[PDB]
Order: structure tokens, then C-alpha cells, then sequence
């Protein structure tokens, strides 16, 4: 079990550099539209974006891909993003949709600087709607994506800000900020994360499939009992036993046995480890475990 | 800190599917040459590769890029790889070199199946010359690479085998197997992994720069003394001190203090953690720490 990213080639071909005056960040070029964070039009300064938008000048923009400049034709503002119409369509536009992530969803970040990709990594949207990425100044507008089995790219995230805690906040392509954080320099404090119980169950199945079984409780707790316990101990509710059927069928271990195991392991591993982890891991989804173990 | 891969697009355009008889793995297409593990010509049985090569027939090969089949013109064997000449050059061959890794080198893996990339991740060549990837059956031939600052791709790894431990072994593009394992289905056991001290020093500097300093020793241990201790305690030598000077200056902490700190912490943290880790982390190189925190 290793956190991986899906290959980045099809997304690299969509990253552009967006400049407005002296401010530079990343945008995503699809068809004849570049989407980027609206912070690119912020003054050097609480930002009044409505006023910055009303006094915008199109000739103040510079949009470029690999040093080649695209002609800017028009700009509209949608929530926390801009949609910049350009006079040229991206001939490497992949088959794509736009998807809004939910907590517990895994996705890929292509970390970009000045319109050029530098790194790719997998992340999980947490219950407080932040991610734990690695970004420095200039990463604003870095895209997050998933690639479906048929090849369709789901565009799901545009990087916005780093919180005081180090957590990372982005928007979707409609302009909604995940978690409704402000795209402003401010002292906002995210609420505390819960452990993603769905991912912990997937992790324990992966441990069973790698021979690691010292932790397995003999007895069971049902979903209703676990969910009552989860609410009192910083865990999310578990969603439907039936979705784990493939891993339950391959291990002979029911979800209820793992729910009971989580209750035990919450109080500590006691000098032992599970796949090299010293506490429970909610980093991997059921789909990731199934893909990495079986290719499905 | 996040382990990440460099963008994979330029390598994706070189991945091919190589088939000989019923055996299918991955290769890398550069110019008019495909390099792949020689296991593709193994019979279905201790493999006599010299005999398999002498009886090889070019018509048994099939080589394709994204489902487009390439004509096979000639084949030579070089150590544990084949060099397959095809009837056209890859028009997307990136500027590139071949480089043989040394233990402690980080690089990127593009995990491929049937000539199609499915995931990308960063790894470190360990002192026992294995890596800890995530690979299932069909990953043979998956390439490892690094991208230089000037854009030159260093091709450095072709995936070969998974040992009983789960550890992964590959070759370089000259055909030398890392660690001189055999490209045979025999039982082989790698030597004990040593903690990469250079990476642990980088990790402790990252902690200091993040305000985590509960563990810091005022004691100093010089390089020579640390290296003698390291021998007897599962650690590599520390290679040098001066490369850390930028981080030593920002923190006011000498490398020799961090060597003393490693000796203080090598058995465990008690109940405490460092950047979320419950034991010392050797995942991150100095270059990665400096790049991810300062963009250098
Ligand atoms: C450490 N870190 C991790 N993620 C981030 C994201 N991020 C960013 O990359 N850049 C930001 N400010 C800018 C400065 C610029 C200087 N030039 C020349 N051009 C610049 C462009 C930007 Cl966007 N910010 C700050 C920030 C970005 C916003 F979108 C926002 F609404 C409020 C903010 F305070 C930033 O967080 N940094
Ligand atoms: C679980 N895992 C992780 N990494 C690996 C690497 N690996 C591999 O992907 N495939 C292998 N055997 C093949 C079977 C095939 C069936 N078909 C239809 N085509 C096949 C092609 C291969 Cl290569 N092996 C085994 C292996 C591969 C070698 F290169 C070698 F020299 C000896 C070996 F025993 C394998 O390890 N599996």
C-alpha cells in the first residue's frame, strides 16, 4: 500500500500561466476557456473582489502556455474563480467533466509554478474540507483531478490558500470554495478533522490481505453501535457494509469485525505496527485498496 | 513534507507493451530502440537466457504504443535487458540520458501495465538495492526516471522482480541488475535495510523549521564518531555536513547536533511524535526538503 498519483500527462497539457499586473498564478486551459483563482486580480493590500472585477482591464492580463501567449477575449467571475475566454482552443483538451469532491474522496494534485508542473501526488479530502498537500508560494491555481476508467478526466480542485495550520484549501471549477473558506488573507481556523472510518476499514482489509492480522478482534459490533461510538470518539459514520463486499469476500472477514477492531485499536497499538503504521490510517479509500491489490 | 513524483507526461509517451509469445511486459521506446527486461523471452518452465536468445525469432515479438504496433527489425541482449530495434523512431523522444542510481538516490516510478501507465510515485533506492514500490503482476518493465532542472530525463530503472519480502528489484538501462540479484524466479533474500542518515538529518531540519524541537540535543557527535555508531545500529554513514549549511544557518543547529539527536531518538520517541511520525523518517532527501520548503 503506497499513496500514488494517476499519471499527469493529460493534465500537464492544460496548465497555463495567468498574470494580471504583477500577480502571477496558474490556470487550467480547456477548450477556449482558462479557469483560475480570482485572486489574480487582487490589489496589493480585506479584498473587495466585486470592485476589483468592475475596474478590471482585459489588457492587464497575460495568459501563456510554454511561452506562447493566448489572446484574452473576455473574463467573467464565478464565486472564487475567473473564466477567461481566449481566442485559441487547447488542441490537447482531454475528454473531461467537472466534479465536486466529497470528504473521503481521493484525488491527484499537479503542483504547478508559473504555469509549469513540478510535482504530482495523491491526497484525500478531509472532513474539514482541507487537504494535506505540499505547496509553496506560486502554487495558487494548481489543479486537482481524477481519471476515470474510460479515460475521462474529472477536474475537481483549483488550489487557493494555505491556512495558518498548514492545511490547504481549494475551490471546485464552479467557483465554490471547499469548506466555504474565504479566498482572503485572514486568520480562519478550520474545524478539527475526523478519522475517515470508511478508509480505516479499507486499510484494515489491506492489512489482512498482506498477512498482518495480530489486531483482529474475534467479536463484532454492528453499524449502529459503531456509529454511536464514532460520534463520541472523533470518527465518521461508516457507510453501508455492502460496499466492502469484494474485500470481505476475499478475506472472509466482515466489516463488523473490523469495526470492533477499530474500537480496540483506538486505545493504542501497544508497540506493534500495521503495514508500518503506529496508529490507524485513513489515507486510502476502498477503491485505492482494490486497485493497488488487484488492478480493478 | 510530501513524497511526490515529477510529472510523468514525457515518460508516458515512451512506454510500450512488449510481447513475446504469450509473455507480456512493459518497455521504453527512445529513438528507434525499445529497452525491456529480457524475461519477456523466457520459456514457461532456472532460465537459460543464452539459449532462449540463440533460438529467438523476431516474428514472435509484438511491440505497441497505445495500441499502435511497431515493426521489429532486430534484437540484442545486454545483461538483463533487450534492445529491440523497431522500424520507426519515437517522435516524442525526450532529451535524455541514462544514469545508474546509487543507494540514497530518489527517483520516480511510472507503474505500467500492458504498456499503459497507471500510477506514479517517488521512491528511494535503499542500501540493499531494493525499492518499496506498489506493483502487482504485469508491472515488469515499469520505468524509473528523474528530470533534471534543464529538462533532461535521466532513465535509471526498469522494474524486474518482487522478492518474497515484497521488496522490489530492477535493472538500469545498460542491463545491470541493481544489487546483482538474478532475473530468475528463484528465492532471493535482500540484505537488511539501513536507515539513510542523510535523509534523517534533512527530516530533522524540516522539523526544526516547522517549530518541532522537543527532541533536539545540545550534545554534538562528530561525523567520524557518528559513522562508527551508525555501523553498529542499522544506519548509514552521514555523507557530509556542508551541504546542510543553508538549513543549519536558518535554524542555528549544527549537523553534529542532529547526529547526536539521531543517537538519542533511534530507539523511539516514547509517546511523542515528530511531524506526525512516531519514529525517525528517512523518506526525504535534503534536495526534497529544500525544494518543498523553499523552492530551491
Ligand atoms: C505557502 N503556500 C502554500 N500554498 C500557497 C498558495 N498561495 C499562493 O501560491 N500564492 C499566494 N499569494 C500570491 C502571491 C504572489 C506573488 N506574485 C508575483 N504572484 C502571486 C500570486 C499569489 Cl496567488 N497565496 C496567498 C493567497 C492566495 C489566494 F488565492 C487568496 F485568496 C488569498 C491569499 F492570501 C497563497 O495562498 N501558499
Ligand atoms: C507482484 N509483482 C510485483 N512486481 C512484479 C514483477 N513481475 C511481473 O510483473 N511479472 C512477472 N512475471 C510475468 C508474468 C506474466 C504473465 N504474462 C501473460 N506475462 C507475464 C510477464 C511476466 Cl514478466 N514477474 C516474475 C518474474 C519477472 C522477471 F523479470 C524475472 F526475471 C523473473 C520472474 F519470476 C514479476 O516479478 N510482480
Amino acid at each position: 500500500l503506497k499513496k500514488m498519483a494517476q499519471p499527469s500527462g493529460c493534465v500537464e497539457r492544460c496548465v497555463v500561466r495567468v498574470c494580471y499586473g504583477s500577480t502571477v498564478l496558474n490556470g487550467v486551459w480547456l477548450g477556449d476557456t482558462v479557469t483560475c483563482p480570482r485572486h489574480v486580480i487582487a490589489p496589493s493590500t480585506l479584498i473587495d473582489y466585486d470592485h476589483a472585477y468592475s475596474t478590471m482591464r482585459l489588457h492587464n492580463f497575460s495568459v501563456s502556455h510554454n511561452g506562447v501567449f493566448l489572446g484574452v477575449v473576455g473574463v467573467t467571475m464565478h464565486g472564487s474563480v475567473l473564466r477567461i475566454k481566449v481566442s485559441q482552443s487547447n488542441v490537447h483538451t482531454p475528454k473531461h467533466v467537472f466534479k465536486t469532491l466529497k470528504p473521503g474522496d481521493s484525488f491527484n494534485i499537479l503542483a504547478c509554478y508559473e504555469g509549469i508542473a513540478s510535482g504530482v501526488f495523491g491526497v484525500n479530502l478531509r472532513t474539514n474540507f482541507t487537504i494535506k498537500g505540499s505547496f509553496i508560494n506560486g502554487a495558487c491555481g494548481s489543479p486537482g483531478y481524477n481519471v476515470r476508467n474510460d479515460g475521462t478526466v474529472e477536474f475537481c480542485y483549483l488550489h487557493q490558500i494555505e491556512l495558518g495550520s498548514g492545511a490547504h484549501v481549494g475551490s471546485d471549477f464552479t467557483g465554490s470554495v471547499y469548506g466555504n473558506f474565504d479566498d482572503q488573507p485572514s486568520l480562519q481556523v478550520e474545524s478539527a478533522n475526523l478519522m475517515l472510518s470508511d478508509n480505516v476499514v479499507a486499510f484494515l482489509y489491506a492489512a489482512l490481505l498482506n498477512g498482518c492480522r495480530w489486531w483482529l478482534c474475534s467479536t463484532r459490533v454492528n453499524v449502529d453501535g459503531f456509529n454511536e461510538w464514532a460520534m463520541a470518539n472523533g470518527y465518521t459514520s461508516v457507510s453501508s457494509v455492502e460496499c466492502y463486499s469484494i474485500l470481505a469476500a476475499k478475506t472472509g472477514v466482515s466489516v463488523e469485525q473490523l469495526l470492533a477492531s477499530i474500537q480496540h485499536l483506538h486505545e493504542g497499538f501497544g508497540g506493534k505496527n500495521i503495514l508500518g503504521y503506529s496508529s490507524l490510517c485513513d489515507e486510502f479509500t476502498l477503491a485505492e485498496v482494490v486497485k493497488q491489490m488487484y488492478g480493478v
